[PDB]
């Protein structure tokens, strides 16, 4: 079986960089804390306990509110007045930094204005191993460069709107299967533990950290732990992934939380990198805590330091601190549990004062725009025989397919989006918000229509192939809506369980679009989709005129696409994965069958690095749509490639802050009344033993403590590490890249440059992204695209020498419009 | 059994008033023809045989083209690009005369641009003689008087825009259950022939008759007559109500068409005072006719007179040239059998040069915009504890009910209407028209909302309560839809075959608004319907603030709606029917079961002239909401009640004249150079053998004894007491006592009052009040109007059986002027008038 060999001490924030304030203000305010208040900053108060998905006790004697940590990604969960923006993957589809960023900030504001404290996202892990993963779209594309640099601008931009991001999950949840033992079981499946991904070193560094190297070093406040575990050590008691990779080599001074029951054990935990439990319990509303009332004791019994608890309290504040929470206070102005006004203060128990739980803030502001805007910008154009723009002139347009038309629940009817119903603008699990409304494609469509008074009709029941062949037949124009959903594996529909069963559309999508081909000479087909689906048996069809992939777009799916449709905004989106011919095309096949016994499944990453495009160019295989394609109502010219070459050892000893006493002092205060279920750092009495219940209290300590794990003194710094996302050499840009971009069609647009390298040797990728950008041109406006190639960008992970290397293989630089479309190449001049 | 005794001669055209110069024509064209030509004009071609629902062969040799007669009373019926409007039920709703009129204007706009010659509608029978009926709301009312006015108000839009209109179903075609033998079996009834509406002369001059005088003064160009029988004898050949009540006493000048398949006879029919056959053969595709080559026969061997069927083709002529529809022919520039372009001419037998049949002529101009403002003008405001309107800063606004949504097979996706799906704007049958669009409360409410920046959704599955529940309880406003269907026999839709089963809501409309009003104090409830529905469960619910009653909108239903609920249009509507609290409490049953063995079921109108209303107030019964209810965004006072007194024809017909010569059987034997289209009906004998010719098995059979008494006399005829007129003799039309009062707008914003006027004739047998005139006034808040109408001599005249005519009688009328039938705050006694 996979090993995960230990790494200790867990490393003690530092100041480091754009850090350094924030960490003087914590240090100034965890030095005031006794053992019991900051012990309150580690631990969620327990399952629905108070407003927020996860929340703490906070710091009532120093004025720190509790925190409030609350999903999804894409907007806020469980509240009301909020907005539904698009997925993460339709952020990656646009290929666009601002986008990004303009929509993390939109978030954060509605986010700050809930009294919401942490944002649960956005997603970089998955990261998108296999096309059928349950959560890809969550978070942004398969390739590292791509979804690395779009994770730092949403980042950017929630932090910037003064909330705590989370970047989530680290690391590996590559699947939703036999991700949780209780959901392996409502499954049927009997494991003592959850999967294991287990993958290589230089595969880890190479693709699935990477993102999370750039989350770090763009500032990002907090992490998530995962559900899996990694080489079989759970993800948030990896010393491996979050004391080396996260907190020694990429140097992270923000604070580990956990998944939501990924907590497995409290002294482990603690040592191995953890800084918070989430939701606080062990399980939900068990009345018992790893840490709370046992981390105090932990510290009082000497066994886990005192800096490792300080160090959790300094990291959880430098985070509040560096995104300017203080300033920005209010407890959750409503509940994530109830939408009724007043209630108990305390939902679970319902138990507390009776009194206001929800303020019904509207919080939305004018974010429809950009909404309306991401998705306009992310629908991407992957057929076009001459058939868009519409004008508006269409004698008669048949609206086909169910996913054009309305949820028959309401557009929130189906509990955290658990259907397929109507129109698919958001999948489903925790990765929700509930929608202020839902703008479908039928309605933003005939609207438009009927502003040209053409005639227009719309057929939602996929099976109704009788009605849609009469009206296909009588059409000027059929515009098919096919859709495949995915979600969080703890929802199941139609037998999906998380993942999806297979990349085929749903709900006779395929029929669907053969009866109306069959029928209009101009069929057109929308795609709305959490990934790839398979397009083969219809693609090529001669009556298919034009095919677009348009996500997951969030409230305004209607109006973004009919902005495409009618030529208000030209698409200038790129797909952000590859379309193959069949599921095979892809290998990277989920663990979908128990194969270690009734022991944790054992998921082997043995294709290393070769994920989507890597894969197909690697097998010489030919995707029907390439990783980066996307058609333009203009034509782009690239010409002119231009090459230039450019011109700490030791950590400081463990601090603790402020003073820790005897048993006495944390004993539960005599007025409180103790909430049922509610988690608290207090201890019942001065007897240890007693006050921790725990069958296993004081037995086998020292041997179940891993050598170093106590270990306060100064540490080497990694070769690899010593900045933020890495060693500040990684980030030396080398060589300067530059081309010419022309539009030389009659359209204003957006080109997408798009530079690869090759790194050369026998086990590279023939080609791997570095640098794009997204370039508003004129009709035969021209411009000059530069980029800089950083050492990490020209590096490959070493595993003897625990570094990034530049190999001494030759290296090639490419630029055009696509993996496949690349017309412009150079080798790169030697540098080092 | 009902008895109906015989009425001949079938009265001949004269020229009568208006219809003179037509007349005319029609007699100088008809004087050029032959035989054969004038049988062509009287007999459709066979059923698909050409374009239209209804094809005449025309007159090639005299430049006639085929006359194309297609459906429906709202909008052109199996067509494209076409607009769809909103049902004859709305336009009652409205008491709106001036919007009665612009929607026949722009559907006889539409019929006319396709090459259509004559609409098969608007209709006004049935009257509404039941609640549950399912073909009421192609009509208008149960009330004769707003029923008459705003039917011939209908028909002068669509024949002043240059088509013939058709007034239907002549008459007493009650209900839908076995008003067809094939239909009847097809459900599991063996009958003989069809029901029998059986009613007395005085019960039907006073109600069903009424609307008929109206449309035959307003100058309607053709009548169809019914499926049904009346006292045992066939609509389409009872000389009663054809020969004696239309042709002699109502004096009408135009031609009477069959309904489709309701021809029973050559002779019988033609003789009684039929004038067209359609769609021409004995019953679809037979390729036999009771007349074509049968009357061209029939005239051959001396049964039934040339000027009989001269006067076919006068009749038809007449009302051709009536309208000009001659200065607007041009073939029908579309296919009802088919949309595609190409296609063989005779779509049935696929014969014929295969050609152009679809031309996919836009006709619809800004038509929507009269749809829009009628849906949204026909929208009855039943409730309002000023819930209503809606200000767009509702925070939260909750959809509720499949009938606020699409329907997803589309909006056409129901052939002819057949299901109730999605939002109701249109009922089932011939009586449909294809919608170009449809735009949905669910759209045009959401539309709305975003506008104003607001949160919104749609539930749109009437058992998904669960979720129902939990939005209402979130929402500012809950606005619940919910509806009730019906249409004509020949289509079931969940059992409901034709005629409605109950008057409940459909698909758990009762449960959703318990539902949501159980959970929102702001419920308000819009009903889609074809006619009145039990509102009893939960109009009196404490969270039930609103209730409106939409009919059936047509294609800008969404749009209408809107404009009301947010107050663009300040609600005029007046229910044009009552609300009862329970189906019982109308009586009026409709006749579901045998009740004469396998013969004919018998359907007595005993209730006599108490239907709606009339009934209500006899039984002394109290309606939820009464007939001429409906509240509005503002208030108005009636006051200054006055009446003032005011100062105020042949007795035998010419002889029946022929126009035009017959000569041998040989002249009309089929020509030699012509192909004939199987299936097509033509005027032509096989050989000059008469009797092989016809094939008719009854062929010279007891001839003499087939022929009524009076059938074949060509003498010239007395004119009865009530005739010599348009619509009745002209004195029944004299001006006998002005009425006015003072309308105010008492209220904050701009409205329309419907003033409304009843009378009260005296008598034990008599309703205690009848509606006789009405309008609707546009004022401004604070504006005040003289409201000024006449009662004619036909207004307070009772119809005497004993005189055949109609009779002032010696007990003391009164006038009575409020808001509705039962809101009448002023009351004066009429003077002795004669
Ligand atoms: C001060 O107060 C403190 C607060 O109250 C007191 O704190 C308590 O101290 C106790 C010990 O005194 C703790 O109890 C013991 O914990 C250990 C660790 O359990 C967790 O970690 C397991 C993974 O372990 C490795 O990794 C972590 C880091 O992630 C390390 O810290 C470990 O050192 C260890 O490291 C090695 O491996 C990694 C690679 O993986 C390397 O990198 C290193 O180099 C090392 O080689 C993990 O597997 C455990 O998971 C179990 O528990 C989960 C939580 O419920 C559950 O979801 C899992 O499914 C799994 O369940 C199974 O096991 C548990 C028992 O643990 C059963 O109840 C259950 O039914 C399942 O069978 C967990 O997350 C733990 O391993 C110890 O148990 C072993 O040893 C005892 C005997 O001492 C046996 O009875 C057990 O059966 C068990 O035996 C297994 O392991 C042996 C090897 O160690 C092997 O010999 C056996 O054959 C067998 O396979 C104890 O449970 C306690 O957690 C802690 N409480 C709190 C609240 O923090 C403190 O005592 C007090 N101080 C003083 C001075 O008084
Ligand atoms: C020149 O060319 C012409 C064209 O080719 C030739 O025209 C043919 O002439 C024949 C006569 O020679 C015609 O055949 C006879 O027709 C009659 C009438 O049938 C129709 O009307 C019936 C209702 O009739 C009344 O009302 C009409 C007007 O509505 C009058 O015109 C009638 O005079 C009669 O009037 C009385 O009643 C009304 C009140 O209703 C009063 O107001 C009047 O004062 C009078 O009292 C109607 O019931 C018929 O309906 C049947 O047929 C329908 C299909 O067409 C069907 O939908 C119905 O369900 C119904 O079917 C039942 O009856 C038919 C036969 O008619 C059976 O086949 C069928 O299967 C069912 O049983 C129709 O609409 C008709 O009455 C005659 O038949 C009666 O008499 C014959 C014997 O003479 C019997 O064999 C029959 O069984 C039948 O018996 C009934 O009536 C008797 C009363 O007299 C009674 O004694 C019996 O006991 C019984 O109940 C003949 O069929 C033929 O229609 C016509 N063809 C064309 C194309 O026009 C012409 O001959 C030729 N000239 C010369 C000189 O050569
Ligand atoms: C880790 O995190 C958790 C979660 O955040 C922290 O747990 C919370 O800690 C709070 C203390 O900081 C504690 O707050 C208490 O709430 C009680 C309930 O308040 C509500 O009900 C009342 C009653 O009708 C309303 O007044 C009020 O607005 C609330 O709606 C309060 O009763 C407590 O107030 C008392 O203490 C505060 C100071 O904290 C005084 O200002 C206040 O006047 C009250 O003082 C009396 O009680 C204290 C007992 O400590 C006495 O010291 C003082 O002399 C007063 O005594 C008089 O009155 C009492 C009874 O009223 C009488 O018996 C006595 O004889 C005197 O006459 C206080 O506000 C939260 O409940 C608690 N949350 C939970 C879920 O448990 C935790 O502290 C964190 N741990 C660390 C180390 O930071
Ligand atoms: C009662 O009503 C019916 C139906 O309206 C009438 O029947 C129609 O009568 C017309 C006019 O008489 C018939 O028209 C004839 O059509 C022939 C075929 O037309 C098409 O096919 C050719 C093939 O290439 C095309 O060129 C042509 O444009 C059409 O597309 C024509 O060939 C005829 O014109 C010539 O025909 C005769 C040949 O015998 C010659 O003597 C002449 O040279 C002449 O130019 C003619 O136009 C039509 O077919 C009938 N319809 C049906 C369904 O049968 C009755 O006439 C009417 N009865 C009365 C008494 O009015």
């Amino acid at each position: 079986l996979a090993f995960s060999p230990p790494f200790y001490p867990s490393p003690w924030a530092n100041g480091q960089g754009e850090w350094a304030e924030a960490y003087q203000r914590a240090v100034a305010i965890v030095s005031q804390m006794t053992l019991d208040e900051k012990v309150n900053l580690t631990t969620g108060t327990g399952w629905e306990l108070e407003k927020c998905v996860g929340q703490t006790g906070g710091v009532p004697r120093l004025n720190i509110g509790g925190m409030c940590l609350q999903d999804s990604p894409l907007g806020i969960r469980d509240s009301d007045y909020n907005s539904a923006f698009p997925a993460g993957v339709n952020v990656a589809a646009t290929w666009d930094k601002n986008l990004a960023y303009l929509r993390g900030q939109a978030m954060g504001q509605e986010f700050s204005d809930k009294g919401i404290d942490v944002q649960l996202g956005p997603a970089a892990g998955p990261l998108g191993r296999s096309p059928d993963g349950g959560r890809n779209w969550e978070g942004f594309s398969p390739d590292p460069a791509l979804t690395g640099v779009l994770f730092a601008e949403t980042i950017k931009g929630i932090q910037d709107a003064g909330v705590v991001a989370t970047a989530k999950h680290y690391i590996l949840n590559e699947q939703e299967h036999f991700r949780q033992v209780a959901e392996a079981a409502g499954y049927g499946f009997n494991i003592s533990d959850t999967i294991s991904s287990n993958v290589d070193d230089k595969t880890i560094h190479e693709m699935y950290l990477w993102p999370f190297a750039d989350a770090v070093r763009a500032g990002v406040g907090a992490i998530m732990c995962s559900y899996n575990q990694i080489n079989n050590s759970y993800g948030c008691q990896n010393s491996y992934t979050l004391n080396k990779l996260l907190k020694a080599e990429l140097g992270f001074q923000g604070f580990v939380m956990s998944d939501w029951g990924a907590h497995h054990s409290g002294v482990g935990s603690a040592l191995a990198g953890l800084d918070m439990s989430m939701p606080g319990d062990i399980t939900f509303d068990s009345a018992t805590s790893f840490w709370g009332t046992n981390l105090t004791i932990a510290v009082l019994n000497g066994t886990v330091p005192q800096w490792r608890v300080d160090d959790m309290a300094v990291r959880i504040m430098a985070a509040y601190y560096k995104v300017g929470r203080d300033r920005l206070y209010q407890p959750p102005n409503f509940s994530s549990w109830t939408r009724d006004e007043y209630g108990f203060k305390y939902f679970y128990p319902q138990e507390g004062p009776y009194e206001k739980v929800n303020h019904f803030v509207n919080v939305q502001r004018n974010h429809s725009e950009v909404i309306r805007k991401l998705g306009a910008d992310s629908t991407v154009l992957l057929k076009n025989n001459n058939a868009l723009p519409l004008t508006g002139k269409e004698r008669k347009v048949a609206i086909l397919g169910e996913d054009a038309g309305s949820n028959s629940y309401g557009a929130n009817g189906c509990s955290d989006r658990g259907c397929d119903n109507g129109t698919l603008a958001m999948a489903w699990g925790s990765g929700t918000a509930e929608f202020p409304y839902l703008v479908t494609p039928e309605q933003a469509i005939q609207a438009e229509v009927l502003k040209h008074k053409g005639s227009v009709y719309a057929i939602t029941d996929n099976w109704a192939l009788s009605q849609v062949e009469t009206l296909a037949k009588q059409a000027s124009v059929s515009l098919v809506f096919v859709n495949s959903d995915a979600g969080e594996g703890y929802i199941s529909v139609d037998g999906n369980e998380g993942d999806r069963n297979n990349l085929t559309l749903w709900k006779n999508g395929d029929n669907l679009i053969k009866a109306a081909a069959n029928n209009c000479n101009n069929t057109i087909v929308v795609i709305h989709s959490v990934g790839p689906v398979l397009v083969d048996e219809w693609y090529d069809h001669p009556n298919v005129t034009a095919i677009l992939w348009a996500g997951l777009p969030g409230q305004e799916s209607g109006n973004s696409l009919a902005d495409v449709l009618y030529g208000r905004v030209n698409p200038g989106a790129k797909s952000p994965f590859t379309w193959g011919k069949t599921r095979e095309a892809y290998g990277d096949y989920l663990v979908r069958e128990l194969n270690n016994g009734n022991g944790a499944p054992q998921d082997d990453f043995s294709e290393g690095v070769f994920i989507d495009y890597r894969g197909f160019d690697k097998r010489n295989e030919t995707p029907i749509y390439e990783f980066g394609h996307g058609l333009s109502y203009t034509t782009f010219n690239y010409s002119g490639l231009h090459i230039q070459v450019l011109n700490a050892t030791e950590t400081g000893a463990a601090p603790t802050f402020g003073q820790v006493g005897n048993a006495s002092d944390y004993v539960y205060p005599e007025g409180l009344t103790r909430i049922s279920k509610f988690i608290y750092p207090w201890l019942n009495s001065t007897d240890l033993k007693a006050s921790s219940g725990d069958p296993y209290y004081g037995v086998d300590t020292a041997e179940h403590v891993p050598e170093g794990a106590t270990d306060g003194s100064p540490q080497p710094v990694l070769p690899a590490g010593g900045g933020s996302g890495g060693n500040p050499r990684l980030y030396d840009e080398l060589i300067r890249v530059s081309v010419t971009v022309k539009n030389t069609g009659r359209v204003a647009g957006d080109a997408v440059p798009q530079l690869y390298v090759s790194l050369g040797g026998p086990n590279e990728p023939k080609v791997v992204l570095r640098k794009f950008d997204r370039l508003t041109l004129k009709p035969s406006e021209e411009t000059v695209w530069t980029t800089t190639l950083t050492r990490r960008d020209l590096s490959n992970w070493d595993v003897a020498a625990q570094d990034w290397v530049i190999t001494s293989y030759p290296k090639k630089v490419h630029v055009g419009s696509s993996s496949r479309q690349l017309p412009l190449h150079a080798a790169l001049p030697k540098v080092q």
